[PDB]
């Protein structure tokens, strides 16, 4: 005590606690709420959060992410057969299960995606112990609705590795909800949506809440849609503009694409706050910077298929549940995607002018109510 609730999430990670009603989203050693969902290995250490994120662009080989992706899984999972050609890390088969293997001080050493996950839990453990400066025991370890017994397994078997005694595994948008306190009862039934875009996936989960008791109604959305994919819509915008101005492609050169990838995700967030953003980047390609700005407009026409796409997990979820726009009582925003301006209009127009719940951060929401159902388990 106290406990606290964890986000284990597919980029990020986000830990919080609540403590005189009140729930604290902890933050890391860099001062950041949310912490990449990243594990690095090199000649002589094993970074984690932030410090493996940073290095990525120079150690793509041995920097692993996407281990969610894994857990719980058979290696001869067409899923994980299909995900493996898109990481730049290997990933063996051992006995029938997934493993990464990767380079470690010389020696090469594979690890399974629950052994991956109990790290970046450990990294948040930590963070959570810094800012309380006592041990953390307890936690509540969050999980999508669609995760099924051997992936609900695998992401608590994370969590006792890391050293913590996972009270219960809950759904995150269930998390989501309660972070706005819709599990209160004051009468008949409750009809909630969860539009979840985060940096990998999108989900849309519609629940049906009474007397505190939560029933999945449906689920849709894309596990290959997220905010990397905008990112990714602008990195090849830069890619032509560099080609332009330099008659020079930097595509071949995976550093110097990383390094845009980063520089584009770090613009597309101060797009949902400002109207333009500038790009700064020294040494590119071949001792050329890159200096150069976007427009809110422009970001939006690079990815307006991809946002109006979103709309359609929203109503094969409706019609899956029985239910029509007009039987949605709160719209829920989680995932940090879920700040783009355009994505809200999107949103809000299809459900005709309905308000939603966005006060609390998207990329924060899951932690939020994880936290509290940890200190009510606890
Ligand atoms: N202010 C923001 N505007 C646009 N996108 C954001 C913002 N903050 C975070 N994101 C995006 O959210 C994604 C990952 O964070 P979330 O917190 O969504 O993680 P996860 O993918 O693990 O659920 C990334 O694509 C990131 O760029
Ligand atoms: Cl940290
Ligand atoms: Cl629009
Ligand atoms: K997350
Ligand atoms: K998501
Ligand atoms: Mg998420």
């Amino acid at each position: 005590g106290p406990a606290v609730g964890i986000d284990l999430g597919t980029t990020y990670s986000c830990v919080g606690v609540f403590q005189h009603g009140k729930v604290e989203i902890i933050a890391n050693d860099q001062g950041n709420r949310t912490t990449p969902s990243y594990v690095a290995f090199t000649d002589t250490e094993r970074l984690i959060g932030d410090a493996a994120k940073n290095q990525v662009a120079m150690n793509p080989t041995n920097t692993v992410f996407d281990a969610k992706r894994l857990i719980g899984r058979a290696f001869d999972d067409a899923v994980v057969q299909s995900d493996m050609k898109h990481w730049p890390f290997m990933v063996v088969n051992d006995a029938g299960a997934p493993k990464v293997q990767v380079e470690y001080k010389g020696e090469t050493k594979s690890f399974y995606p629950e052994e991956v996950s109990s790290m970046v839990l450990t990294k948040m453990k930590e963070i959570a112990e810094a800012y309380l400066g006592a041990t953390v025991t307890n936690a509540v370890v969050t999980v999508p609705a669609y995760f099924n017994d051997s992936q609900r397994q695998a992401t608590k078997d994370a969590g006792t590795i890391a050293g913590l005694n996972v009270l219960r595994i809950i759904n995150e948008p269930t998390a989501a909800a309660i972070a706005y306190g819709l599990d209160k009862a004051v009468g008949a039934e409750r009809n909630v949506l969860i539009f979840d875009l985060g940096g990998g996936t999108f989900s849309v989960s519609i629940l049906t809440i009474e007397d505190g008791i939560f029933e999945v109604k449906s689920t849709a959305g894309d596990t290959h849609l997220g905010g990397e994919d905008f990112d990714n819509r602008m990195v090849n915008h830069f890619i032509a503009e560099f080609k332009r101005a330099h008659a020079k492609d930097i595509s071949e050169n995976k550093r110097a694409v990383r390094r845009l990838a980063t520089a584009c995700e770090r613009a597309k967030r101060t797009l949902s706050s400002s109207t333009q953003a500038s790009i700064e980047i020294d040494s590119l390609y071949e001792g050329i910077d890159f200096y150069t700005s976007i427009t809110r407009a422009r970001f939006e026409e690079l990815n307006a298929d991809l946002f109006r796409g979103t709309l359609d997990p929203v109503e094969k979820a409706l019609r899956d549940a029985k239910l029509d726009k007009s039987q949605i009582h709160d719209i829920v925003l989680v995932g940090g995607s879920t700040r783009i301006p355009k994505i809200q209009k999107l949103l809000q127009d299809f459900f005709n002018g309905k308000e939603l719940n966005k006060s609390i951060n998207p990329d924060e929401a899951v932690a939020y109510g994880a936290a509290v159902q940890a200190a009510i388990l606890s």
